[PDB]
């Protein structure tokens, strides 16, 4: 038609021909256990629904044409047990990374990020950086970033907790991260600096081979109500878009996941924001040398 | 009582005695066809409900007393066919314009703006300007602003697309407008300048006899969820109010319409925002020499 | 556990051992009569639900540890008539004030603030200040702040209407307050100065023995939908949190109430904001000398 969108970029005959490979992980586990709502397992389907519909490939506002990129949907990870599921997810993400392609994983709960981080650690031995964009720390004794901070080959100096909220983070949890030389960038600090500026600082710390992990409950619930654990304050939709674009254009960002989208909580506005976030990553990615 | 509101301004015996005449257009057609939801036809009723209830006529915050203005509700345009409806709407708006009064048209979908623009072109031959405040371009091969850009007597140099969004606008659509010498003012640009400042610039371009056309899906859905095509990002409610006040006080603005209000999507918060927008236009209008 | 929250502060054996005493007032009366929705009577229960769940006692973002404070829930005021209820509320708040402890009253509608103000006037004869944080004036011929402005011992020079909205305030109502030497700080003015800066100015006017009265319909409905009279524009959640923290740390603030929380309108996001507001007051209070 006269307005080609993301759907039009799925021109890859086979997965191997794609720049960016989408992988779904339809499992609840994550913030639901921290008082949250069940339903994140429906995130990949809701994301797909709007993936079919949104995102002008040539954006004349940002002046970026993403026409040359090829996307591929590898479908959902399927398994009879959550443990097998985690294993299959890790293995899949690794194979995509190993051939130099970019895996984007749509969840599903936070727990997906542990297998995703492990694929990273395997693919770039001893040279991974990780940012967790999250209103929560996700480090309770398990939580995905405690699992990764406990990895021998991962340097905590290259771990950033981004847009975390003091009202939602235990002293013991902050202490654990900092004792591992990790960095806390509180919401107030991100707001003060500007979200993109602060994320630039974050990527400076994470360095090469960065896992950009985006828990969407880091967004204020006024923009992003449909998450397992809705935030009273947090990132705006525009800040999220702007951050996603930066991550897209930053050559050191080697994979992304997106956790906690929960259509049982809210099913129309929130999945659209999620797709628009991915869309901005795709535009940024289009500008990579 | 001790707090006179908009309702109190409906003191006109007959329509001819009114400064501002309200006309309803209860038809869905507009963004519903671009993936949107049916229900905009219920906008005029929902608008009326809160019209009866809101808006202090003497506003001590802005220090504007709208007591001297007379409003009149001419009711809804009724017809057995959408085509006849468009014809009747155009004819009605024209008669209001022709006697020097101000028509405000509450929709209803975007399609209303084509008949509204035509009434303008008839009333001010070869000397009309038009601004479309819209997250979308509304120019697909039909869409109301393609119809008006195809009018012989309309100069595209005096057409502004205001607060449009790059994620939602085809390259072919931008190209069409610009090839007609029309102007795109992207949301990011409006945000950067300030909404009122940018609208001042817009009115500078539209010039005399300006049609101020406000598609409310230009507002972020956090403030304005009840529209056929809810926006993830967009104008805030305050920006919309501030813009409406400016339009009210700008003597070159000769009519206004308001499209896409959809109470089937959300029925309480959004119609209130719509009435408050009209209310701010009325305060601004009160200050016209 | 590894993340102690507000619940952990309820260590007071008996009420007398508490720094802050929570009192519930489960009655609708307030903005419901100004076109609002019934249901504020459910506010205290909804507030309690999230009180059990939220708020890190040691906040590493703000670097305030509220561990030393003792909270106590005195339950709800119960009575066979609204009039008796008002009497019991006043009496209870007074006894808490009289022994130097801090009463926090969760409503329930605006009408609670009249008995609350009276307890203040009794406890600090002729030396009370009052701020009403409210999108509305609450002064109609009755409304709680007309009742207090009519008190012989109360100086209107020490009454501030904060974040009021011109679109929602009659000229006669503004006139009444100003004729009593009261001060109007319009939303636009609060926004221009910064919310905390403006509240500092307000506390400068209210002076000693200030009643901090927070009608949550002063918050924009994008953040705070669950109120009897939802606001199109207003304070953000962050502004409210920031204001509550300031009030907590300001030694002249001797009690607080919180009115208009309405879970019938919206039951999850809004009570969380209410608890987070109280939470910020508690952190601020923790820093009092
Ligand atoms: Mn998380
Ligand atoms: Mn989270
Ligand atoms: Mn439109
Ligand atoms: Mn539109
Ligand atoms: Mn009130
Ligand atoms: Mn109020």
């Amino acid at each position: 038609t006269d307005d080609p969108r993301l759907l039009s970029l799925f021109s890859a005959q086979r997965e191997e021909d794609a720049d960016i490979v989408i992988i779904g992980f339809p499992y609840d586990e994550g913030c639901v256990r921290n008082g949250g709502r069940a339903g994140a397992k429906k995130g990949p389907a809701a994301f797909r629904f709007f993936l079919q519909r949104l995102g002008s490939v040539n954006n004349l506002e940002l002046n970026v044409d993403a026409s040359h990129l090829k996307l591929y949907d590898a479908g959902d990870i399927t398994a009879s047990t959550l443990e097998e599921a985690h294993e299959k997810l890790e293995s899949k993400v690794f194979t995509v990374l190993a051939r130099g392609a970019f895996p984007f994983v749509i969840g599903g709960g936070n727990d997906q990020s542990a297998p995703n981080g492990r694929a990273m650690l395997r693919a770039f031995p001893g040279d991974v950086g990780v940012i967790n964009v999250d209103s929560h720390l996700d480090v309770r004794p398990g939580t995905p970033f405690r699992q990764l901070l406990e990895e021998s080959s991962f340097s905590g100096k290259r771990f950033v907790e981004f847009a975390c909220q003091g009202s939602q983070c235990g002293a013991l949890h902050a202490q654990y991260v900092r004792d591992h030389q990790g960095h806390l960038m509180w919401l107030s600090e991100v707001r003060k600096k500007g979200a993109v500026a602060a994320l630039e600082d974050a990527f400076g710390l994470t360095g090469k081979n960065t896992f950009f992990s985006f828990d969407v409950d880091s967004l204020k619930s006024s923009d992003m109500p449909g998450v397992s654990c809705p935030a009273a304050v947090g990132l705006s939709a525009q800040e999220a878009f702007d951050m996603c674009f930066l991550a897209g254009k930053t050559p050191t960002v080697m994979m992304m996941d997106m956790s906690e989208l929960n259509p049982l909580v809210e099913e129309y506005r929130s999945p659209r924001v999620a797709v628009y976030m991915f869309y901005h990553f795709v535009l940024g990615f289009a500008t990579r040398p």
